């Protein structure tokens, strides 16, 4: 007792009860009371995440014990724990040599308990360990116990490993359940089993960084505490924390609902909000994706294996970068890999990458290791009629069982992923020998696992000035640094058209055409003068150009 | 007061009886005294791989010590167990740890010729610099202190042979890990001790089984503790049965439950149950396979004979390679064994041979060598057997990559031996090696026993057990076969509330149309998707459809319809 | 009650009524309040930079305190502050009985508590104190980031700088207190000109204290100006003066003799540079839409990379873009990622982090553009480094700012983003095209401005290339006093001669060396062309004699 200034009690608090009960997790207590009982290569360690219970853990042992029910070895033996963010070039060793000095001049049982001792180890503790007097319980996570007590460990000889990996859903939720009146006194204002698992189910699906027996506690006394704040409603509900979990995460309470119905139904302008025309298009993939969700489709398979060919620049990217923003919330997912270079027998080997000791290795492959990471991407595929004769091969495997090969060894998994081919055949038929054209080129039966191959249909004369409109709505955000706002006149607007749509690229010059224009011929009046942030800016068709 | 706070006394600890009564190592003790009792420079070093009982012998020496059955010259000499954790570690300034080890040395050297000192683990006395752990050779190569040591060797490679000039000072005694007898030995000697600690009793046959079978199980430790480590295992096992549950010592099947218990190898013999199901094999296993009744007898005698107790315990558990005709259910039986005796469909390690159509390619499967992009990571195939030792290898359609990946397995097989890029060694012996193949394609049994010789070696096909040949699909059994199909189509339908109608005639024309004779069973999966799976996605989504419907089937004139 | 002078009051301050203005975050006030009504990880601490006015947020929260909005927990809760003036042991144990046996009523306030952390950990491990702090991010990441002892009692909150609209009436409120010393006025005009000019420019302090230093170096210039030699009060002139003096980065109204020059880019580069047309003109629209203000907030105000044949001015242009912006050619930070060949020269240009031997060295970018940061980098030759420094240039673009060794972060929103290659070389224009695609990924080239490509050399374009070398060879060769006479027919025949459309003008040089300086060095060491002389040249049947 002479140097209990850097150590806490776990029994002698137990005599007062200012722990917490931690119904569940009753294997684990059994087990590392039986390691403790062993004669050789006794004194566990706890393995497994942070926030999981591993204090949890030995605070529900240190309770048995002060109750009374362990083997009467274990039995009338106190434990001490320790803080090493305490200790810490030097005399740490000097405060280590004190306390283990102390535990040894004891001459008894009294177990220790060092949480994080990954960094404690060294050489000191092994010479007082061999020797059977102190039982240190330790606790670390999987990846960092796999560093410092394998390299330069040496010691693991005499180390049991306990995993606890993660609570399940319904067992936080007993978990939670259990512990709720303490807060309805520390706050006190209600709680709902509805509210419970709201919190438990929304924080497992969203938010993907913390874990669940303490995150779950968290975002319920944080909604408890802003109920009580907000007195400045006498209970806590389901909407009561979707609100939390939007202000935490950035997506609004409204998505964090029904994810099924409320959003295959989805699929309507939605779409075409970022893409124009196409509704045939837009349609037919709507209904592919809401039928290959239904739950009666092989559970090896891509979420959908359709293409699109015809003429560019019609959007043909633009149709899959919103396609990945609905559905995977983002659009810089999809990963575009040309079959331009995949033009040689040999090249194949490029996208997988074969051999461990060879020229690509450590850059694996083009499409794996762009999939093995992030499996939610929207691959493309472009200009997939000049892509060599044994890329299909494959490509049938990837869409017959969804896995893949890598050269390092690994499994990559395609069942929830998303493929597109695009294409530019099709150049003189309508509708008539382009199809005999894909048939005849392509494999006629690697085609029967496709999905619709539909075709983009040419965009209307007149529907140029929709895509030219959202263009407009858009540069409108540019000069927002000086409100200086811009004119329309549909004069000028349809005189984009037929001086920017250029029939072989489609409109991808339809960006820079414009804004380079405008931007750099107003560029100048925006640092002499002529406009203030009320102005039209009028922009005028003048004989020739586009002057003011 | 110098070596009375960096020491103990490890003598009096003898002395006080709390030491382990060693047993045998009678050539190694008599070294170590011949070699402690020379002239000049007499340090020995107990070097041996990790485990083998490098510092019993120590407490050996000590207790022969204590109970006076040494020469003359080595009489009362409390050999010391000094240690260096204690000096190097409380030391912030210019010279200090130097004072404390001059200290010590003075403290020896004062007093006679009798304070036969003992480091452990002395790898780290190389450290302590910043001239450190090198002061002390003027005193080593004089004979004034005697620095009994124990280091294992990838330690003493390491960190003292890049000093040869102190290595020099020392001598080896080659402590070799001991035989199966030798540790039945030891194990019957320290018997009491557990006994005593663990109020249980401990049967000779146990200890004898516990010796066998740590030795033919865990190849990756070694014998005379991770034997001990097992017995120690079972008593406190047994213990925590006994207490906290309102006829009572271990059995010799107790520790082939724990070297069950982990590594998941099977090793028994033979429980209740496990016996039930065996018998009960050949028709558990057709409820998956329908047809091929010569190939499931020999898979099902192999498993038998393994698991009986009768079978070379140094090689494969079956090294089997059945070919046919296209779509016979080659793989699928691959794929119900491993369901059958591990209820996991993807606890199987199966590699593509389809994909070493070039030569360089076996790199994957193997590693790289030292000193290669590759080389710490490992080879996939070896990695995934070095764990989870009980799993069913399968080589799909191994036809494709030329003639040299066959001179891999032509050593996997016969031995159950591979070697990976760090020279490690693995073992196969208790996998059941499968490959398939396509030689034939429709000729007869002495057209395709052509195939087979015409493309592999006389050193291959001697290697591997009985070329089972696989039978055609019989045109009535195909009932069946969409039977389960139905059935697992069904088992897909269980979140909803589903079930099926099927009818006969529906039934019989699915198994009349998608059989064509030269792809077997192949294109009946898609069929049945084609023709159920898609046509109820775009009746259920737009009504008219709702879970719990017993939905019934037809046989209309054109293509099946609901 | 034994506290009262090694620690101060925030209970007496709050009924006397003299505070510090406080004016926003009082979204920031409720957080506060809502975390510190809590059973788990209570108590938090203010994260941010200097200038945010944290002090002022604690100050705010006890005006609100004794003002009375509080949940029924919080009766005016004492809080309190621990003077670090306060500076053994054995004091501190008395010092910290107040606050432990109080009821959480005294709480405490440890103002930039990051190096306290022995003593205070078990004396909260008990939940007693709040020691409610204010540190920054840096801090918060190399102190207490790693210990898993200490994250289980601290829930950070963020803070937002920039508030132009309440910084006026901060201002307002401090405008007083710099009127009484300098006996100036500081028009609204002012006060909005420095609340609203030195926020995209001057990004090295905080609009907050920037703002307050800004006025307060303007009015000690009035009030010097004020003197004999130099206005009576502080406009939009005196604040745009300091603007330029800091950090070196131009940023005013207008100097008005900046406009005519930049109008006057393209023509006046042309002297320098020549050809290349479409280089010239998209390098000039690339820095006078950044000059008035029109390029985005957070990107380098310039960065694309351009390729093609070599000699043909890949490097002559850029660093002709450090001379018309310096006017000197040493004021560009050049570095050669040709040495790059490795994987681990990543800290040639980071610096090793602590604990190695190469450690206050410092890296070779960062540490450049640390300090005075609006020079032009040059990643001369990036095809030959090690595809993994791309990706911390990828880091660079479109985010603005990089992390070295130290744990510290430095900006490159107002710098010039230079890098070259000679990809393919041989490739008209398509398979440069997928060339330049296939050796970066096209996530990287994405951010990028135009990827420009050099055309060549024409005859028409080399006798003003042999112009401009025949100058610099005067100017070289003036301080001897050997100006040259030269004629056309020579200069024609110099044009004609090195032309070669592979190498570009590399020859021309070497033809102007070996034709002219050859004979010129050996006849000025034989005598008979002495210093102060004019020497001719004319066209020689093969050679051209002197
Ligand atoms: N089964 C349980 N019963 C009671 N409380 C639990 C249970 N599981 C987790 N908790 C609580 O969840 C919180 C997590 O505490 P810790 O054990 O420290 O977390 P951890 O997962 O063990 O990793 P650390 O220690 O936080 S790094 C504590 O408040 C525990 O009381
Ligand atoms: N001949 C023996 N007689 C009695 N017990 C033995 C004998 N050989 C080994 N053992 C026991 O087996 C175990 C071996 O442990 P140690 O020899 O102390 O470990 P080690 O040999 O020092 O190997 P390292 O390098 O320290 S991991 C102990 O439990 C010993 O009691
Ligand atoms: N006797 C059988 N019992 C059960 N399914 C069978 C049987 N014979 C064929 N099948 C089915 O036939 C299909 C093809 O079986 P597989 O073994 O996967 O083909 P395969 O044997 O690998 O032939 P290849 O040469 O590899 S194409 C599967 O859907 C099996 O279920
Ligand atoms: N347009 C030009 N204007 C002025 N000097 C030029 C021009 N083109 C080439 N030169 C000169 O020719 C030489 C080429 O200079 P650099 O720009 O360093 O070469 P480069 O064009 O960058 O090609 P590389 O790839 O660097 S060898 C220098 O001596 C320049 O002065
Ligand atoms: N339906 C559309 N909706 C919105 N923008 C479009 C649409 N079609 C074309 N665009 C514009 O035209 C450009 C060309 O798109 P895309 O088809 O991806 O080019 P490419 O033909 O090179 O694939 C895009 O940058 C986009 O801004
Ligand atoms: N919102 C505000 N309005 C007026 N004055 C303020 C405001 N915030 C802070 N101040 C005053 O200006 C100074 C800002 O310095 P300080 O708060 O120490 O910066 P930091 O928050 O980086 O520590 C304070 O001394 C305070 O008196």
């Amino acid at each position: 007792q002479a140097l209990q200034k850097y150590s806490t009690d776990l029994t002698a608090r137990a005599r007062e009860g200012k722990l917490d009960p931690v119904i569940g997790r009753d294997n684990e207590i059994r087990r590392v009371v039986q390691v403790l009982s062993r004669r050789t290569k006794n004194n566990p360690v706890l393995i497994g995440e942070p926030g999981v219970g591993k204090t949890a853990i030995v605070e529900g042992l240190a309770q048995r014990i002060v109750a009374g029910d362990v083997p009467e070895s274990l039995r009338d033996k106190t434990i001490v724990a320790l803080d090493l963010g305490s200790m810490v070039r030097g005399e740490f060793e000097e405060r280590l040599k004190a306390v283990l000095d102390d535990i040894k001049n004891s001459a008894g049982q009294i177990i220790t308990f060092i949480d994080e001792l990954h960094t404690i180890v060294g050489n000191m503790i092994k010479p007082m360990l061999a020797r059977g007097e102190l039982r240190l319980v330790g606790a670390t996570t999987l990846d960092e116990y796999r560093k410092h007590i394998e390299k330069d460990a040496a010691l693991e000889r005499r180390f049991q490993q306990v995993y606890v990996g993660e609570p399940s859903v319904e067992d936080t939720i007993g978990i939670l359940r259990g512990l709720k009146d303490r807060y309805e006194v520390h706050h006190g204002v209600r709680i709902t089993d509805s509210a419970l698992v709201a919190a438990a189910t929304l924080s497992d699906r969203y938010i993907t960084a913390r874990f669940l027996p303490d995150k779950a506690i968290d975002l319920v006394d944080e909604a408890a505490s802003r109920l009580r704040m907000e007195i400045d409603k006498e209970e806590v509900g389901p909407d009561d924390i979707a609100d939390v979990v939007s202000a935490w995460t950035g997506i609004p309470a409204g998505r964090l609902l029904e994810g099924e119905t409320a959003k295959l139904l989805r699929m309507e302008d939605e779409l075409g909000k970022r893409v124009i025309g196409q509704k045939a298009a837009v349609t037919a993939v709507s209904d592919a994706v809401r039928r290959s969700r239904a739950g009666v489709s092989d559970p090896n398979r891509p979420t959908g294996a359709f293409m699109f060919l015809g003429p560019t620049g019609v959007g043909k990217t633009e149709l899959a970068k919103a396609l990945a923003d609905f559905l995977f919330d983002d659009e810089r997912a999809m990963v575009r890999i040309d079959m331009s270079e995949y033009g040689e027998k040999h090249t194949v080997a490029r996208l997988i990458g074969a051999p461990p000791g060879y020229v690509g290795y450590e850059a694996g492959g083009q499409l794996t290791e762009a999939v093995r990471r992030r499996p939610y991407t929207v691959v493309l595929f472009d200009e997939i009629e000049k892509a060599h004769p044994d890329v299909f091969d494959v490509l049938l495997q990837v869409l017959d069982e969804g896995r893949l090969t890598d050269g390092h060894g690994r499994t990559v998994d395609f069942r929830n992923t998303i493929l597109i081919l695009t294409s530019n055949l099709g150049s003189g038929g309508s509708a008539e020998q382009v199809l005999a054209a894909v048939r005849a080129t392509f494999k006629p039966e690697f085609i029967n696992r496709l999905d619709d191959v539909l075709i983009f249909e040419g965009l209307n004369p007149e529907e140029l000035v929709r895509i030219v409109d959202i263009q407009l709505a858009q540069l409108g955000k540019r000069l927002a640094q000086r409100r200086l706002q811009l004119q329309v006149s549909l004069p000028a607007k349809r005189w984009l058209a037929q001086r920017g749509f250029d029939p072989v690229y489609g409109a991808r010059p339809l960006r820079r055409l414009v804004q380079q224009a405008i931007g750099d011929q107003l560029a100048k009046m925006l640092l002499a003068g002529q406009v203030h942030d009320g102005d039209t800016v009028p922009v005028n068709v003048s004989p020739d150009a586009d002057s003011l």
